[PDB]
């Protein structure tokens, strides 16, 4: 009797709730897709920035090595000049002290 | 250097948000599945009820038709007796 | 080569493995979407078939009720005719008795 | 045989739907597995990246230190050259006096 009417009402009601859940799930899925694409773009940008930072570090190391090598070569020349000047200094001091 | 840490934190935040909404989507999917199963069981019950209604309606129809046939046979007998009695008169 | 060209090899190796996992995951996701659409189409078709079966059931019930009602009305007519014929049988029996 | 016909078609389509459901569930589990693998690889790449940054900073600092040392020793050598040249000028001024 009335239980059958509650059964048909429950059938159409449950069908409508199922459709509503489908709509909500589809909408939130699309939102998840948007956020996933945003996440991928941010990841790629961070990837490029990371590579750029690594290259920049290597470049700075190379430049420091170049300046170091220049300073060391100029140091060798300066040491030879120091040896010459010290020999001439010893000669002059020995000449004065007589 | 500032851009690296900022962008990194933004990426981590986007990861957290995406994970949250994904888990919510999974919850809604499970709810949807439960509703579908409930509709399946209710549908089966409704089919059993429908078969019951068809069988009962067919039974009642057969009963009414049978009683009509019996009444028609009785009419035939009574008409034969009426014809015989009128032939007697 | 140094740290740059060694950690570049390892870094790019792990990076490529991650890219491979991402591509495979995307492919399987797309297949899940296709199969999900197939499932939805089959479900909707099952809904239509179910509705058709219910409508057919109600139609058969209605037709059976119609035939039953016709048989009952004709039964009432038959009962009245039986009453008339029985009255005529008793009356003619009384006439022949006299 | 009405019920057998409608039951046959209904159960046929229902069984096809069940098959689609099983396939979808299997592929979903596969997607979850692949997602976990992807996450593990991503975390490993994060840790490796941090290590690479620490090592890179180490290399930059050490290279700058070595450059500063060589330049400082060069400055000391230049100062010593200036001192020795002043001593040569003074001594030659004494000899020429």
């Amino acid at each position: 009797p009335s239980v059958l009417e509650v059964r048909e009402k429950g059938y159409e009601r449950l069908k409508e709730e199922l459709a509503k859940a489908q709509r909500e799930l589809k909408l939130k899925d699309e939102e998840c897709e948007r956020l996933s694409k945003v996440r991928d773009q941010l990841g790629q940008e961070l990837e490029e920035l990371t590579a750029s930072l690594f290259e920049e570090a290597h470049k700075m190391v190379r430049e420091a090595n170049i300046k170091q090598a220049t300073a060391e070569k100029q140091l060798k020349e300066a040491q030879g000049k120091i040896d010459v000047l010290q020999a001439e200094v010893a000669a002059l001091k020995t000449l004065v002290l007589s």
